[PDB]
């Protein structure tokens, strides 16, 4: 669905082969091989490595069997993978050609031509190769959800609390912080300050 | 730079051998079920661990495999070095080797091939948290760990640099010099420097900065 994690994986063919492309959208960083068989099962091993090594959440197919098959879908399971690639590909060989004549195999070409891309950084000015956006963007993307556990973490204490003693306990509302004497709930749409006393937490 | 060292062993398993890469400084594995235990093997995985990730220094457990000529013929390729060999770092990545095994075991009946349970060993290992809510994994740690970096060095390059300058000075309205003070910025008038918990922008007339 919607997962910063979101890879885009197409078969092209060269050399009467065909090569597994999985590109990582945000970042631009790219990460191809040489599948013998262009099946549904050498398709779902090359996404048992990639999801064990970066994070993929989700990704995009372009309908071949060997994507929208059921053999795929047992690893997208086992890893939670729910289920621009045009522009990369060309890029691949753009490169794959010009070095053919450095290695041995086509797949070793395939690779030397990745990490030619993956360090090409984008001129000089600032900017970045996709081996280092991708990083970035990941490195942001644990600190965002570090962020959002620590803050359905003290959700999970629930407080109720009043005005003077003789107004009525609200609540259960969530609690925000606890400091400076007071207690910051949000009680649905609203964002409480109440005194410490006027409130009792308790944890759900 | 630890940041950029990696691990780099062959172990054997009910049959045939693995490579298994370790990233020191995070845990972050990365085995592969290779063929043989040649270095025509070794060089390749070496070649595509470095397109995916910025390896710059490798650790290899001098075996014949990763010694050999066409293996060391790849890393200059790329950017590698290599060091001398050696129960603090050792089982580092060996302690990791039986770490790969006892996941492998857990998940083989469940695998149609050796490498699928290996592979699902790999996934699980770098998933694994250190607790939870709060430590991290290995594959986080190694993002965090290249990405500060990234995002750090040619800054603190720069620091480093202008601050290997010393500079002696004097407070105006005072004759008393105070020095070492680290240079931060030196200009035509005036020049910055942190002497110790203070930031003092000095007038050139008053400091002496030295040469080296
Ligand atoms: C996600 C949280 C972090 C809260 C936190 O962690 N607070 C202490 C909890 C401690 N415990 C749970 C252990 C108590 C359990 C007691 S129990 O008896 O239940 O066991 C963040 C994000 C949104 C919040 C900030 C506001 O947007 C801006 C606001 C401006 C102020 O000028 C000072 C900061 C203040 C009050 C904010 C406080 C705090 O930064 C909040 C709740
Ligand atoms: C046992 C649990 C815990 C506590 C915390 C939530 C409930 C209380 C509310 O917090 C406050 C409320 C104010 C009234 O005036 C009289 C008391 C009343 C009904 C509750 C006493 C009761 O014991 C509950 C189930
Ligand atoms: C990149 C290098 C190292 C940077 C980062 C920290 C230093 C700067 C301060 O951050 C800003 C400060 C503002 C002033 O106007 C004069 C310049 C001054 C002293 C610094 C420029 C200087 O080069 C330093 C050492
Ligand atoms: C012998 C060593 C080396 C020298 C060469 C560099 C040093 C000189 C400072 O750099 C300049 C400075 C100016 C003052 O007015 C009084 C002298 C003073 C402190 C230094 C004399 C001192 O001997 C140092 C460590």
């Amino acid at each position: 669905d919607s997962s910063p994690g979101i890879w885009q994986l197409d078969c092209t063919h060269l050399e009467g082969k065909v090569i597994l492309v999985a590109v990582h959208v945000a970042s631009g960083y790219i990460e191809a091989e040489v599948i013998p068989a262009e099946t549904g099962q050498e398709t779902a091993y090359f996404l048992l490595k990639l999801a064990g090594r970066w994070p993929v959440k989700t990704i995009h197919t372009d309908n071949g069997s060997n994507f929208t098959g059921a053999t795929v879908r047992a690893a997208c399971d086992w890893a939670g993978i729910k289920q621009v690639v045009e522009s990369m590909n060309k890029e691949l060989k753009k490169i794959i050609g010009q070095v053919r004549d450095q290695a041995e195999h086509l797949k070793t070409a395939v690779q030397m031509a990745v990490f030619i891309h993956n360090k090409k950084r984008k001129g000089g000015i600032g900017g970045y190769s996709a081996g280092e956006r991708i990083v970035d963007i990941i490195a942001t993307d644990i600190q965002t959800k570090e962020l959002q556990k620590q803050i359905t973490k003290i959700q999970n204490f629930r407080v109720y609390y009043r005005d003077s003693r003789n107004s009525l306990w609200k609540g259960p509302a969530k609690l925000l912080w606890k400091g400076e004497g007071a207690v910051v709930i949000q009680d649905n749409s609203d964002i409480k300050v109440v005194p410490r006393r006027k409130a009792k937490i308790i944890r759900d």
